[PDB]
């Protein structure tokens, strides 16, 4: 019952948030602001092994950050989701240009296909820094995802491979910042956002 009330609150907020999620140019504008903030960010600059998402249209565009990741010689991993469940791995990509050749999911997001053998981040040391996607975030680092809980489960696996947990950095539109995100689940270290 209390569980259902939480679910209801999340569902309502998701609706409210997805409504808010803007022009194409404003999305690009705000993505450019965040990329600069990211490139200037201490945790990002120091990170050696990085997980980053490939942007949907209701998400901060990560294209510029991906270019920079490879320029800084970081080891770059992207999501590969198993849609049958809440399982995801982070799989290694070797250049920004590789992304353009990948097959795409029903979300129109690139990820390596079923027969494509990939280095999984947890097989080779884990991650220093994970960029956290989501529908909404509050100033306490509470995250509202799409409902499937992939990132929550992934973070718990990271604990089994690393003495120190990966730093988690959320990238948000101004429109994605909420007063209170209803919660059960796992906070992000920092939410970046502004005009
Ligand atoms: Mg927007
Ligand atoms: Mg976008
Ligand atoms: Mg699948
Ligand atoms: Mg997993
Ligand atoms: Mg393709
Ligand atoms: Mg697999
Ligand atoms: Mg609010
Ligand atoms: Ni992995
Ligand atoms: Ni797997
Ligand atoms: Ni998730
Ligand atoms: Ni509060």
């Amino acid at each position: 019952m209390a569980a259902a009330a939480v679910s209801s609150a999340k569902r309502s907020l998701r609706g409210e948030l997805k409504q808010r999620l803007m022009s194409a140019e404003e999305r690009l504008r705000q993505s450019r602001v965040l990329s600069q903030k990211v490139i200037a960010h201490s945790e990002y600059q120091k990170s050696k092994r990085i997980s980053i998402f490939l942007s949907m249209q209701d998400e901060i565009e990560t294209e510029e950050i991906i270019k920079d990741i490879f320029q800084r010689g970081k080891i770059c991993f992207i999501p590969r989701y198993r849609f049958q469940s809440n399982h995801m791995d982070m799989v290694r990509i070797e250049s920004p240009e590789e992304i353009s050749l990948l097959p795409k999911t029903s979300w129109n997001i690139p990820q390596p296909g079923e027969g494509d053998v990939r280095e999984e981040a947890l097989s080779t040391g884990g991650l220093d820094l994970i960029f956290m996607p989501g529908l909404g975030f509050d100033k306490h680092g509470n995250r509202l995802g799409r409902g499937k809980g992939y990132y929550d489960a992934y973070l718990k696996r990271c604990l089994q491979h690393q003495e120190v947990k990966p730093y988690t950095l959320a990238l948000a539109f101004k429109e994605q910042i909420c007063l209170q995100v209803p919660v059960n689940d796992m906070k992000v270290d920092e939410v970046l956002y502004e005009d």
